[PDB]
C-alpha cells in the first residue's frame, strides 16, 4: 500500500532540489500556570502540520484521506520542529504517544502533536499590581534552513483557534494572534519564525484586601493618639510605635513574594508613603510632650488641648486624601 | 498458530470498509490527589478494550480464550485511545508492562492496560469551604474518526465498577456514572467520547477548626474591654489593637493557601466581618476617652460607668450572634 | 546450549493444560520513608522467583545451576507480577539491569530483581501522636489467573527475610510476616495474592518536646497574674491575653504539619484543654475589676486579697493536675 | 579485527571453570550534597573496571590499547556492577553515553563510566552540632557469587583518588580509605564487597550565630529587670514574660530544621538551661511583688532594695557563667 | 550515496593513526537559573562539532552541503564529547531530537546538538551582597585522549557567540571569553579541555530595601527614647525591648536565606553593629533609672535633664554616621 521499505526517507522531500513548503496550524487547549519569579508560562497546545510527499502516493478510487496507527511516523520524513526560548516541554505518552498520521492517495500528509511547552516571558513589574503584560510562544524549524523548508501559517490569522476554558484565576486573558518574523545564526543561515501573541491583565482586588487596606488602616489607626490626653504618655507612645512597627512588617510581606527586581514599583510608593505618616505621628507627639516638660520647668523657676494635637487632627487626613487622590489619578 | 508474519497490521480490520466497532470497560483503583491550586486530579484506573480481528483467527477445539505474553501487542493493530485534556500520564512497567493480551478462537480480542491520568477539573469556589465539585475524565479516539471507528460503552452503565477502597481525607465521593457525546474538530472530523463523571464534597469539620473557631475567639476577646474601668488607658488600648492585628493575620494565613481567584469566598465574607467588629471595638474606646477628657476639662474650667460602654455590652454580642445566625442559615 | 531460537515463548509452559506453579522468596532492603499526608510507604526489595521450563533444558554431567548475563532474559517466558495499590514503582538499571537470570541443566530457573515501590497504606490518627499503624505489600500476577498460573510463598513463613538495617529515625518496625489471599475481579477471574505484613509505632519524645510541654508552660505561666497585686491593671491584662495568643499559635502550628483529617486526635483534645484554662484565666480577672470598681463606687457614695483570686490560686492548679492525670490514664 | 559475530557473550570468560579476576579503580569527583532529614549524600564518581577476555583478541603489532567508540559495550560481556543501599542513581548520557572501552591486543579489556550516586548514611545527632560522622560506599557484583567473579581494588590503597575540588559549605572532608569485606545471602550466596570510607566534621561558626549567641543575649536581656526600681510593675512584668516567650520561639526554630529523632542533643540541652534561668527571673520578680504588699498591708494595719534582687543580681550571672565553664568543657 | 552499509563506523577516522582534528563552536541561547544555596547555574546552549570522514564521500557536480535527517548520526562515527563537573544535562527531542547533520561531498561533516547544561561554580561571599563572581563551563572529549582526537576552538576567539537576549533579573552578565587547557588522569592520559568564561554581578538595591534600610529605621526608633520624660518608665522600657527583638528577628531572616557558610559576611557586620547600638540604648535608659532611685533615696534619707540622656541624645547619632561613613568607604 505505502512501499515503505522500497525508500530511504533519511532525506527531505526535493532532496538537493526546491524548498519544500510546510504548512502550520495551532490550537491552543489552556493556559496551566505564570510564574511572576520564573518568568514564564505553560502552555498546552495542539500542533499540526502540513506537507507533501510523493514517496507516500498509494492507489485509491475514492479520493479520501486514511489514517495509519502512528508507529509508522517513525518509518518516514516528519518535518523538524521546535520552540524557541522554551525552558522544557514534552510530548504526552497515555495510553500511546499523541500522534495523528494521515496519508492522502496524493501524497498529502497531515500530522497532529499534543505538547506541553514551558516558555520564557520577560515581564515589567514597574507598575505592578497594576501592570498589563504580553508574552509569545516561537515556533521554529531546527534543522532545516529557509532554503530548504519554508514555514508559514496554513490560513493567516485564522490558523489559530482557541479552546473555551482557557481561563486564569487572577489574569484576564486577550487578543490571541499571529505574526511571521526571520531569524539569522551567523554560523548556520536564516530561519523562518512562527509567533502566538496575547495579552495578560491583572484582577486588582485581591491586591487591594492584601496590602492596601492594612495599610490605610494602620495609618488611620495612627490618628487616634491626637484625640488622647497627652498627659497619658505611656498610651500614647506604644500606639505609635506599634503602628510603625506593623507598617513594617507589612512592606516586608508585601516585598516577600516578588521577585528581586532593581526598580520601584507602586505599591512600594504607597507603603513607604504611608510608613512616613506614620513615622511622623511618633515623632509629632515626642515634640509635643518636651515642650510640656518645657512649660512646666518655666513655670515652676518663675513660682487644655495643645496646638501641634489641634493643628494635626486637621493636618493629616487632608494630606493622607490628597495624595490618595493623586497616586489613584496617576496609577489608575 | 497466530500466523503474524503472514499479515500487515498496519491497517485497522475493514480497512477501506465499514467502522470497527470498539467496546470500553473501565474499573477504577483509586483516587490519588486532588489539587485546588493546581485544578486538577490524578486517578489511577484499568482500561480494558473489546474487537474483533479475523487475522488473528487459530484452530482450536474447546472454544476458551487463551492468554499471551503481551510482547505480542507491538505486532498487531491495537485501537488508538488517549485522554482528553489530561495533563500527564503513564502505564506502569513493572516488572513487565501491565498490558494484557487474550484472543479467542474466532478472532475476538480482549486488551486491558494499568494506568495512571492526571486530568484537569474546573472547580467554583464561591462557596468555599462548603462548596461541591464535579469533574470528568473522557475517553477519545486520536486517529479515527467515528466514520472508521465506533466507539462505546461495554456494558452501558454497568461498564464502570469502582474499587471499595477508594477514599480521600478531606472529601466524600459520591455518584460515578458515564455518559456519551460527540465532538467535533474543524479539520479532523467528528470523534466519539467517553464520560466518566463523579461528585466531590467537602468536610467542614477541619475548616470550622482552622478559621472560625479562631476568629470568633478574637471577637470575644475584644468584649473583655467592656468591663475594664476606662480610667486603664494603656490597658485597654493594646487589647483592641493586639485584637485587630490577630485578625489580619487569621484573614492572610487563611488567603495563603487558595488559588489567587478574582471572586469572593464565604469564609472572605466571615472573617471581614469579624475584622470589622474588631476594628470598632477600638473606636468605641476612642470615643469614650475623649468624651471624658473634654468633660474633665469643662468641670475644671467651671470649677461611674459611662452610657457608650454600658450600651455596647449589650449591643456588640447580640449583632454578632445575629450575624451568625444569618450567616449560617445562608450557607448551611 | 539453550536453543533459544528453536522456541517460540510467546506462550506459557504448560500452555493450554495445567497451572504452572511459581514460588516467590522476598527480601526486603529497607524502609525509605513514611508519608503521614500522602498515606504512603516507600520499600526496597529483592524479588525471586522460582519455576520450571523445560525448553531451557541443556546437557550438562555436575547437575548444578549456570548463570547467564541477564540480556537472555527478554527472550524467554518470564512470570508477570506486579505491585497491586502501589503508586509508582521501578527496576533498578546502574551498571545494568539488575536482573538475575540462573538456568539449571533440567530446566529449573532462578528470576531475581531489585525493584522499589510505593504503595499506599491508609493509617487512623485517633491516638496520634499515640497512634500504632500497621501497612502491607501485596503481589499478583496481573495476566495470569488462578487457572494458568499458582502463586504462592516458596517456603511459607521463612520466605520473608529482612535486613539488619531496615531502621527508621521516627518509627519502630515490628512483626514481619507473610499471607496469602484470593482476589476476584468480576471481568477478568480470580487471582492468588502475596502479602507482607509490618507494624510501626511512633516515639512520643518528639511530640512532648513539640507540643506537651510548650503547652503546659503556657499554662503555667498564666497562674502568675493571681499573685500580683490587683490594683495592677495594665500589667495582668495583656499577660492573660499574650498567653491566650501564644496558645491559639500554638493549635495552629501543631495542626498545620498533619492531614486534614475529618476526626479528633489526642492532642488536639489537650490543646483545646489548655486554651480553655488560658481563656478562663482572663475571664476571671476581669470579674475581679469589675467587682473592685462597683465596690469603690458604693463605698463613696456612701461617704487585701480578693476572695476570687485566693480561691483560683488553689483551684486552678488541682484541676489541671487532675486533668492531666485522666488524660494520661486513658492515652497513657 | 574483533570478530564479535563469531561469540556468544551472553557467558562469562571462563564460564564452567575458575573465577574471572575483575579489579576495580575509583576516582571521586565530587560531593554534592548531605541531608540530615533524609540522611543520605550525593557522589558523583568515575568507575573504571579491569578484566581479561580472549573472545577480544586482534592481531596487531604494536602491543597498544586501541579505543572503541562505545556502542561496541553492549554487544560483549561487561561485569555486572550495583551499589548497595543506594536511593537512587543513573550515568550521564550527554552527549553521548559516558562510558569508554578500551582492548588490548592480548583481550586486556579498560571500561570506564560516569555515575551519580546517592546512598544511605546512617548518622548519630547526639552531639548536634559538634557531631562528627562518618559514611561509606558499597560496590558489589549483583548476578555473580565468590565462585563465578572476583572482586578486588586493582592497586589497593592507591585505587582511591580524589579531585581537589571536593569541598562542602558546611562540612570538612577528611580520610577517604577503602576496605573490603565479604557478605552473605541466604538464598544466593557469598558476596565480596568493596567499600569507600570518609569522615566529616561540621563548622560551629554558623550554629553559635544562629543559636547560642540569641539564646545568650535573651539570658542577658532579663538581669536588666533586677536593677529597676520595683515599684515599676509594669515594667518589669511584660519584660519577663516577653523574654520568656522569645526563648520559647527560639526552642521552636531551632527544632524545626532537625529530623525528628527521639533522644536529646546538646543544643537541647543548652536552651533548656537557658529557659529555666528566664523563667526563673519571673518567679523571682512575683515573688518580689508579693513580699512588697504583704509589708504594706501588716504596717498599715499596725498604723530601700529588697534583699532578693540584691543577691539575685549576684547569683544568677555567677551561675550561668558556670554553667557555660562546665558545659563548653564537657562538648568542647 | 553515502555507503553506510560498507564500513564498520566503530573506529574513528584515522583509527591506528595520527589524531583527528575536531572543531567547536558554541552559541548561548540563555543562563536560566542561578543557586547560592546549590551553587550551581543552568545554560543552554547551541553545541556544534566540525571534522572530516572519508567514508561520508558522495559523488556531486556542485561542491555544496547537504542535509540528512539526523537518524543517520546513530549509523555513523560521532566524537565523544561531555561537560565536565556538571551536576545533570539532557538534549532536547521535541518534535524530534535536536540533532543537524550536514555532510559535503569530500566528507566534511557539520554537527550540531542544542543541549541544556547544569554545571557547579564555586562563589565567594565573602563581600554578600556586593560580591562579584566568575563561573566556566568545561567542555571535554571522555573516550579519546591527545593522541587520538585534538580538540580546538573553531574560529578561537570568534567561536564563542552569545544572543542578545540573555539576561538575568538579579545579576549583571559581562565578559564572555573562551579558553584552553589541558588535564591530566593518572590511569587514563592526558585531556584537552575548552573552557567558557563569564562574570556576574548583584544588584545593591533589593538587598538595600531587604536589609539595609530596616535594619537603620530600628536603629533610629530607639533614639526616641532620649526626647521622652525619664519618669515614664513603663514607656520607656518596652520600646528598647521591642527594637532589640525587632534587630534580631531582621538578622535571623537574612540569615535564612544563604548557604550555611563558615565565614562572615558584610550583611553580618552591619546588622550586628545596628544590633548593638539597639542594646545600648536599653542599658542606657536602665542606668539612669537606677540613678535616679538612688538619687531620691539619698534626698529622703538626708530629709530636669539627666546628663546621660543630654549626652546620648548627641553621641549615638554621630557615631551611628561615622560607622555607615566607614562602612561604606569600605564596602562601596
Ligand atoms: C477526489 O478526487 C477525484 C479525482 O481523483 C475527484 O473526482 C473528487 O471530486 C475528489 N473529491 C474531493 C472531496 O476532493
Ligand atoms: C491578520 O491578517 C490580516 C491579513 O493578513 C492583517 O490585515 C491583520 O493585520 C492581521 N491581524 C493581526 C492581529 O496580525
Ligand atoms: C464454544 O463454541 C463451540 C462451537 O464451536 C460450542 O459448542 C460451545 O458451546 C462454545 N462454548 C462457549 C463457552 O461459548
Ligand atoms: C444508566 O443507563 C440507563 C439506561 O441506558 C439510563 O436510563 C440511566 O439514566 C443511566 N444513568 C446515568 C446516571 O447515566
Ligand atoms: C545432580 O544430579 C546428579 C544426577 O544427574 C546427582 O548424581 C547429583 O547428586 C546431583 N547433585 C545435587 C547437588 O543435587
Ligand atoms: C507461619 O506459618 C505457620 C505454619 O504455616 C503458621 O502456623 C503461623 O501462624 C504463621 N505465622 C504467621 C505470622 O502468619
Ligand atoms: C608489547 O609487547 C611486545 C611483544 O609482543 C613487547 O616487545 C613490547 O615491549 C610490549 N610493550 C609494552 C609497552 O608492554
Ligand atoms: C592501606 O593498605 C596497607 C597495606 O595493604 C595497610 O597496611 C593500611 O592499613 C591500609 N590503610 C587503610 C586506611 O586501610
Ligand atoms: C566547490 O568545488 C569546486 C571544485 O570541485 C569549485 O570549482 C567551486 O568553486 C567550489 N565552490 C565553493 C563554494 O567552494
Ligand atoms: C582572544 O584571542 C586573542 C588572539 O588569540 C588573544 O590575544 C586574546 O587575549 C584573547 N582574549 C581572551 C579574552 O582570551
Ligand atoms: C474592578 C474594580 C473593583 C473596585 C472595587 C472597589
Ligand atoms: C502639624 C504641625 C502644626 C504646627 C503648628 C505650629
Ligand atoms: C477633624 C477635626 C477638626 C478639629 C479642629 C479643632
Ligand atoms: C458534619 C457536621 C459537624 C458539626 C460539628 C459542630
Ligand atoms: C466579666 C465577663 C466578661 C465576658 C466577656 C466575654
Ligand atoms: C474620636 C474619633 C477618632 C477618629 C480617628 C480616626
Ligand atoms: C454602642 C453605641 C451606643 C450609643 C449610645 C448613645
Ligand atoms: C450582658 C450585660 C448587660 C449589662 C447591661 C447593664
Ligand atoms: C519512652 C518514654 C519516655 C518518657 C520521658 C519522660
Ligand atoms: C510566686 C510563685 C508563683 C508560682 C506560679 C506558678
Ligand atoms: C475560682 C472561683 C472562686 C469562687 C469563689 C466564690
Ligand atoms: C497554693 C497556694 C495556696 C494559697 C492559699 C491561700
Ligand atoms: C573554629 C572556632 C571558632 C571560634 C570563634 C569564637
Ligand atoms: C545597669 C547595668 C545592667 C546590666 C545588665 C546586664
Ligand atoms: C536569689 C535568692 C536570694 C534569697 C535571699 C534570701
Ligand atoms: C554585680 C552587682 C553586684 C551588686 C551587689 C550589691
Ligand atoms: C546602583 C546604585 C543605586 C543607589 C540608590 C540609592
Ligand atoms: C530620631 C528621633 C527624633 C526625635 C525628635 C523629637
Ligand atoms: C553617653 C554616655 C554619657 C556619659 C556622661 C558622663
Ligand atoms: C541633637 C540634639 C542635641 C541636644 C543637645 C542638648
Ligand atoms: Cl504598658
Amino acid at each position: 500500500l505505502l512501499r515503505i521499505d522500497d525508500h530511504d526517507f533519511s532525506m527531505r522531500p526535493g532532496f538537493g532540489g526546491p524548498a519544500i513548503p510546510v504548512g502550520v496550524d495551532v490550537q491552543v487547549e489552556s493556559l496551566d500556570s505564570i510564574s511572576e519569579v520564573d518568568m514564564d508560562f505553560t502552555m498546552t497546545l495542539y500542533l499540526r502540520h502540513y506537507w507533501k510527499d510523493e514517496r507516500l502516493s498509494f492507489p485509491s478510487t475514492n479520493n479520501l484521506s486514511m489514517t495509519f496507527d502512528g508507529r509508522l511516523v517513525k518509518k518516514i520524513w516528519v518535518p523538524d520542529m521546535f520552540f524557541v526560548h522554551s525552558k522544557r516541554s514534552f510530548i504526552h505518552d497515555t495510553t500511546t504517544d499523541n500522534v495523528m498520521l494521515r496519508v492522502q492517495p496524493d501524497g498529502k500528509v497531515l500530522y497532529s502533536l499534543r505538547v506541553t511547552v514551558t516558555a520564557m516571558c520577560n515581564m515589567d513589574f514597574s507598575r505592578f499590581p497594576l501592570d498589563t503584560q504580553t508574552c509569545s510562544l516561537e515556533i521554529e524549524s531546527y534543522a532545516y534552513t529557509e532554503d530548504d523548508l519554508m514555514l508559514y501559517w496554513k490560513k493567516g490569522n485564522d490558523s489559530l483557534k482557541t479552546d473555551e476554558r482557557i481561563s486564569l484565576s487572577q489574569f484576564l486573558i486577550q487578543e490571541f494572534h499571529t505574526t511571521t518574523k526571520l531569524a539569522f545564526y551567523s554560523s548556520t543561515g536564516w530561519y523562518n519564525r512562527l509567533y502566538i501573541n496575547f495579552t495578560l491583565r491583572r484582577h486588582i482586588f485581591f491586591f487591594l484586601l492584601q496590602t492596601y487596606f492594612p495599610a490605610t488602616l494602620m495609618v488611620m489607626l495612627s490618628w487616634v493618639s491626637f484625640w488622647i490626653d497627652r498627659r497619658a504618655v505611656p498610651a500614647r507612645v506604644p500606639l505609635g510605635i506599634t503602628t510603625v512597627l506593623t507598617m513594617s512588617t507589612i512592606i516586608t510581606g508585601v516585598n516577600a513574594s516578588m521577585p528581586r527586581v532593581s526598580y520601584i514599583k507602586a505599591v512600594d510608593i504607597y507603603l513607604w508613603v504611608s510608613f512616613v505618616f506614620v513615622f511622623l505621628s511618633v515623632l509629632e507627639y515626642a515634640a509635643v510632650n518636651y515642650l510640656t516638660t518645657v512649660q512646666e520647668r518655666k513655670e515652676q523657676k518663675l513660682r487644655d488641648t495643645h496646638a501641634i494635637d489641634k493643628y494635626s487632627r486637621i493636618i493629616f487626613p487632608a494630606a493622607y486624601i490628597l495624595f490618595n487622590l493623586i497616586y489613584w489619578s496617576i496609577f489608575s
